């Protein structure tokens, strides 16, 4: 087609651009926050990088306190607005390269963020170029608006709305394709525990496992305080290893037992498809004789959380044909003498699903353990008519150069559409490709992003120059 040979034409250019910034370490870190870096250096210096080669290639940028910002391309009375996220998730080990240098092969790029999302923001970049290096006549403005926080909490989109100007149109190249036109409601709360002898055979001194609400935790460690014999444990666990086809190890160092689990991370819209590190690990604990507390902690785990991905054992199993099931991630797990546990939980529903009623009926039901909630930020499920024209304009750019008749269905992403009233997702993903967002060795293919372009390409010139 007129597209994709004219894509052709600037593959190496995407690739370079791209390549910089997948080299740029957009993990959030708030020990290093500042005005300067609210989320931290990484996320800051990517933001900067599209205002870089934004600047190059002569559009206009405009800031935000250094948490989001936008380019200006159009010309117009209407704008249409294309968020994207420049920040990312953390890397975890097992990486067969450097998950922030990124690796270029014959057909793909190896790197975190190359699918989500560095890889589509700019793919969605170089349409805007392109039409603008083809001089051609804008009847609408573009914002593309990068945020630094919405892998996290929405510190990005949430300040740059408060003040800027809100799209009269916009999608987000951040989840899947053809089009999502929905997606369920996100929520994460905590389930926090409270303290409570006689010298156990074994007493939990630390629990870590997990760090983010979206994300399966890949890694679990224990330290475990043995009372006599414990050449049985040792033996024990790595039976239970074998067993439950997992990788991790032992080492007793300062009189101490320390014990390590290796999982499978995914991202947290869908846990059943990987293996959670540390409610393995938990599971483990169980069959020992253990203090009162981490016998609570570790029941706890095992009563509600272990193998439970749609919260079956919460009493919230929950469906929907139209935007699916109820599914419920532990991301956080953490455990001390002092304070501990605490599970970090991301529960994700369709419309229907009554949050509050069910979150409410467990919350009482838990006050026996000893346990109680604390509720984080709660974004209501996002719906817009498959039909409107607006979808319907993308779809058929997706139609025309994929030929792929599937209609736009609904995911349980949460990405930046629900900030526009009629918000939408708009590609990145063919069925045809592997889905390794937030897993290790994320990559993205040649074919995908240079097809995600020349669609981009021609969805925006429909849109935006063709009246
Ligand atoms: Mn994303
Ligand atoms: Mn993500």
């Amino acid at each position: 087609s007129m597209w994709k040979e004219k894509v052709q034409q600037y593959e190496d250019q995407i690739i370079n651009d791209l390549k910089g910034l997948l080299a740029i370490e957009s993990v959030r870190d708030d020990a290093k926050a500042s005005e300067d870096a609210p989320v931290g250096p990484g996320p800051r210096k990517a933001l900067d990088y599209m205002y870089e080669i934004a600047h190059r290639d002569g559009f206009t940028t405009h800031d935000v306190d250094h948490i989001a910002g936008r380019i200006e391309a159009g010309k117009g009375n209407d704008v249409l607005g294309i968020l994207c996220h420049v920040d990312v998730v953390p890397a975890g080990d097992g990486w067969d390269s450097n998950p922030f240098e990124p690796v270029v092969t014959e057909d793909a790029i190896i790197a975190r963020g190359t699918l989500d999302d560095k890889g589509p923001t700019i793919a969605a970049y170089y349409a805007i170029k392109i039409l603008e290096d083809m001089n051609v006549d804008w009847k609408k403005r573009i914002h593309m608006i990068i945020g630094t926080d919405e892998e996290s909490d929405w510190k990005c989109t949430d300040r740059y709305f408060k003040t800027e100007e809100m799209p009269t149109l916009g999608f987000a190249p951040d989840a899947e394709f053809p089009c999502i036109h929905g997606e369920k409601g996100i929520t994460t709360f905590d389930l926090v525990q409270n303290k409570l002898q006689d010298e156990p055979d074994y007493e939990l001194i630390t629990f870590k496992s997990g760090e983010r609400y979206n994300m399966v935790p890949d890694h679990a460690e224990a330290r475990v305080l043995v009372k006599e014999n414990m050449t049985d444990v040792i033996q024990d666990f790595e039976y239970f290893l074998e067993q439950n086809h997992l990788q991790g190890d032992s080492t007793v160092d300062s009189g101490i037992l320390v014990l390590t689990v290796e999982g499978k991370a995914v991202h947290g819209m869908d846990p059943s498809i990987g293996v959670n590190a540390g409610l393995y690990l938990l599971k483990f604990l169980a069959s020992l004789n253990l203090d009162n507390n981490a016998q609570a902690f570790v029941a706890f785990s095992n009563r509600y959380l272990f193998n439970s991905d749609f919260g079956e054992k919460m009493g919230m199993k929950f469906h929907t044909d139209v935007m699916g099931d109820v599914t419920t991630n532990i991301g956080v797990i953490t455990y001390d003498n002092e304070n501990a546990g605490l599970f970090g939980i991301n529960l994700r529903y369709p419309e229907g699903f009554e949050f509050e009623k069910a979150m409410d009926r467990f919350a009482n039901e838990i006050q026996q353990y000893g346990f109680e909630v604390k509720l984080g930020k709660v974004q209501p499920p996002h719906y817009v008519d498959k039909n409107d024209p607006f979808v319907q304009k993308l779809v058929t750019a997706y139609r025309n150069q994929t030929n792929d008749m599937t209609e736009p269905y609904t995911i349980g992403g949460g990405t930046y559409a629900r900030n526009l009233d009629k918000g939408v997702a708009f590609g990145a993903m063919f069925s045809d490709s592997e889905d390794l967002m937030h897993q290790k060795n994320e990559y993205i293919t040649k074919k995908q992003l240079f097809n995600a372009t020349s669609i981009y390409l021609e969805a925006i010139y429909s849109l935006c120059v063709e009246e």
